[PDB]
């Protein structure tokens, strides 16, 4: 079996990307922000609390004659950025772009942090990185992508995410006319539960190509590209008036700049970030001050190849008995 669904901005500087998942019967749609730095498929639900729910479809259980709690599961989670959300589980029937999973750990959120509430736009998560982060609790649950993968035609999915622009999310096969040359697979550590991997190196602009190694995780569900302070500090001095800002919280730059592009290696392979897409606009309505879609992760303990450098490439999640991730430019 193959699965394929297209996966749209949430806004105008690509926060997050959102893609329609059918969850029970009847089908109940709810757009979820894809996540492979994480592995909980959860939901806002009618069982979230009211006040707690701003604008997001919700999924009610009572309402899909497949759905089944799933006795005595509990799940709470945290993300990187602070936010977090926890409840119970049922199990259901998922459906994602035409690939069907019986019995899917479904986590309904009985409470949501404010970053949620707030986001009218996402209505939860479907995490694709390893199993072994699932949260559930007292039996830990696989992700969507871990059932499907027996039945699928090769154990994969795809990430092909647009630059101010839909995508596409794949599960099954690799689309060989959604990229340019040759992919470039590299390896994988599943010790963390991410899919981590090392870059071979980076150039900012026109300059040259500097080979060091530089391990982090290929994660969709963060928005901007985090690496050394080292790295992030030769980015942006080769931008006029680019400064490291404590009171907004990363680097920033005048939005009359023109951003330079930023390479980074795969093997022997280059991946070209183009300037604009890291540029995320105004601080603040109004503003002069950008803010930049590298920042450091120096305090973050980990280098996050989020969608900044993702969307640069088509990426191939690779879930053989021995995972590796593949780049290919596009």
């Amino acid at each position: 079996s193959t699965g394929s669904a297209t996966t749209t901005p949430i806004d105008s500087l690509d926060d997050a990307y959102i893609t329609p998942v059918q969850i029970g019967t009847p089908a109940q749609t709810l757009n979820l922000d894809f996540d492979t730095g994480s592995s909980d498929l959860w939901v806002f639900s009618s069982e979230t609390t009211a006040s707690e729910v701003d604008g997001q479809t919700i999924y009610t259980p009572s309402k899909s004659t497949t759905a089944k709690l799933l006795s005595g599961a509990t799940w709470s989670i945290s993300y990187g950025d602070g936010s977090s959300s926890s409840g119970d589980v049922y199990t259901d029937t998922v459906s994602v772009g035409g690939l069907t999973v019986t019995g899917q750990a479904v986590e309904s959120a009985k409470k949501v942090s404010s970053s949620f509430t707030e986001d009218s736009t996402i209505d939860g998560l479907l995490g694709l990185a390893f199993s072994t982060l699932n949260t559930v609790s007292p039996t830990q649950q696989k992700t969507f992508f871990d059932n499907a993968k027996a039945s699928l035609d090769s154990p994969v999915f795809t990430a092909d995410l647009g630059y101010h622009a839909p995508g596409t999310y794949n599960f099954g096969f690799i689309d060989t006319t959604a990229y340019t040359g040759s992919i470039t697979y590299t390896a994988v550590s599943t010790k963390q539960g991410f899919w981590e991997w090392t870059s071979t190196g980076y150039a900012v602009g026109s300059g040259t190509f500097k080979s060091t190694s530089i391990d982090g995780i290929a994660d969709t569900g963060t928005t901007l590209l985090y690496l050394p302070a080292t790295v992030v500090s030769a980015y942006w001095a080769q931008v006029s008036g680019a400064k490291s800002s404590s009171s907004v919280g990363g680097y920033v730059f005048p939005c009359s700049a023109t951003l330079p592009s930023f390479t980074f290696g795969v093997g022997s392979a280059r991946i070209v970030i183009p300037g604009d897409y890291i540029d995320f606009g105004p601080i603040s309505t109004g503003s002069s001050s950008c803010f930049g879609g590298i920042q450091s992760s120096a305090g973050i303990g980990i280098n996050i190849f989020g969608d900044v450098a993702l969307k640069a490439a088509f990426v191939v999640f690779n879930g053989a008995t021995t995972p590796t991730l593949g780049f290919a430019s596009k």
